[PDB]
C-alpha cells in the first residue's frame, strides 16, 4: 500500500514539511517514459510526448516515469510535475526527441528538469540545449548513470557529465554508494537509490534501483527550496544543495556527499 522512500527522511525532506514547504506552484518537467495519471496517488500538472509513435505522455508502458513521479512527490508532495515523453517502449530516445523535451521544458517555464536517463555519447546540440535551460534559471538534475566504476575511467553518462547539470549518484540506507552508481570528476551529489520505493502504473507500488531514483529525490529538493525561496536563481539553488551536502568518501565515487534539503533551505 501507500509506499514513502525511506530516502525521504534520509535527506531531511520532513524539515521541511514541518515548517510547510512541499514544493507548492514549483513547476518540475520529468523528461522520461511518460507518468500513469490514472494512478489516485499522483498529481500530474499537464505533458508532451516527442516520441514519434507514442503521442501519449499520460500512459507509461516502460513503468519507469510513474516511478520518477511518486519520488519526486514523496519529497515534495505539492510540485506540479509535468510528462514529458522522449523514451518510447525500448526504453531509449533519439537526441533529437530528448532536445524538444529539454526546449519544451525552456518554453513553458519549469523551474526544475529531472532527467532520468543517459547514454555514454553527447552532442553538441544536447549540451547547448542543456546549457541554455539552465542559462534561463532552470535547475537541471541527472542521474549519474548505471555503469559503476571502471578503474579510472569516469562512467558518469550524459547528459549528467556536463558541468551545467547536476549529476546525481546513488547511495544505500546506510550513506553507502551501490555499487553500479557512476562515478567521476563530473558526479555532484548523492541521494537514496536503492530498493527505493514508489508508484507504479495502475495503482500499484513497488522498489527500483538506480541514479534514476537517487536523482528523483534531488529534484524534489529542488522544489522545496523553491517552494521557501521562491526569489532564489538555479545558481543558488545548486549551491545550497553542494556546499551543505554530507561529506561522505572521495569525491571521484560519492562527490560533495549526501544531500541535506534542511541545511540547503537555511543556507
Amino acid at each position: 500500500a501507500k509506499c514513502v522512500s525511506y530516502g525521504v527522511s534520509q535527506i531531511k525532506a520532513p524539515a521541511l514539511h514541518s515548517q510547510g514547504y512541499t514544493g507548492s506552484n514549483v513547476k518540475v518537467a520529468v523528461i522520461d517514459s511518460g507518468i500513469d495519471s490514472s494512478h489516485p496517488d499522483l498529481n500530474v500538472a499537464g505533458g508532451a510526448s516527442f516520441v514519434p509513435s507514442e503521442t501519449n505522455p499520460f500512459q507509461d508502458n516502460n513503468s519507469h516515469g510513474t516511478h520518477v513521479a511518486g519520488t519526486v512527490l514523496a519529497v515534495a508532495p505539492s510540485a506540479s510535475l509535468y510528462a514529458v515523453k522522449v523514451l518510447g517502449a525500448d526504453g531509449s530516445g533519439q537526441y533529437s526527441w530528448i532536445i524538444n523535451g529539454i526546449e519544451w521544458a525552456i518554453a513553458n517555464n519549469m523551474d526544475v528538469i529531472n532527467m532520468s536517463l543517459g547514454g555514454p555519447s553527447g552532442s553538441a546540440a544536447l549540451k547547448a540545449a542543456v546549457d541554455k535551460a539552465v542559462a534561463s534559471g532552470v535547475v537541471v538534475v541527472a542521474a549519474a548513470g548505471n555503469s559503476g566504476t571502471s578503474g579510472s575511467s569516469s562512467t558518469v553518462s550524459y547528459p549528467a557529465k556536463y558541468p551545467s547539470v547536476i549529476a546525481v549518484g546513488a547511495v544505500d540506507s546506510s550513506n553507502q554508494r551501490a555499487p553500479w552508481s557512476s562515478v567521476g570528476p563530473e558526479l555532484d551529489v548523492m541521494a537514496p537509490g536503492v530498493s527505493i520505493c514508489s508508484t507504479l502504473p495502475g495503482n500499484k507500488y513497488g522498489a527500483h534501483d538506480g541514479t534514476c531514483p537517487a536523482s528523483n529525490h534531488v529534484a524534489g529538493a529542488a522544489a522545496l527550496i523553491l517552494s521557501k525561496h521562491p526569489n532564489w536563481t538555479n545558481t543558488q539553488v545548486r549551491s545550497s544543495l553542494e556546499n551543505t551536502a554530507t561529506k561522505l568518501g572521495d569525491s571521484f565515487y560519492y562527490g560533495k556527499g549526501l544531500i541535506n534539503v534542511e541545511a540547503a533551505a537555511q543556507h
